[PDB]
């Protein structure tokens, strides 16, 4: 076998679920319970040239994780989104929190990453 089943020849991260986050109130635990209707663990990162920072390699991480997750501002091309369909901002507030874990994930690789040897 070769082919078809990998045509993006991204590099996976890691599983990381349960990193240091504070979410204690009863509001914030929707941060919480939001990530548990999709939650990732881990992101995708591409073969960026080099001289790319953390804020760029972080931002497109996200952007392509989203994408193969179908979530986020990139699933189906990049379209409207300002619809009624499963309470406008509680998907809303489930992006916030997948743009951000997707984020906050890759930047918890990259900070151990740069604290390696």
């Amino acid at each position: 076998g070769s082919v078809v089943g990998g045509l993006g020849g991204y590099a996976m991260g890691r599983v990381m679920s349960g990193m240091n986050y504070h979410f204690d109130r009863p509001d914030e635990y929707r941060w919480w319970s939001e990530n548990s209707a999709r939650y990732p663990n881990r992101v995708y990162y591409r073969d960026y040239s080099s001289p790319v920072p953390q804020d760029v390699f972080v931002a497109d991480c996200f952007n392509i994780t989203v994408t193969e997750y179908s979530i986020g501002p990139a699933a189906k091309k990049n379209t409207s989104e300002a619809v009624a369909a499963a309470n406008q901002t509680e998907v809303e507030m489930e992006n916030k929190v997948v743009t951000k874990v997707i984020r906050e994930m890759c930047v918890q690789q990259y900070r151990e990453y740069r604290l390696a040897s």
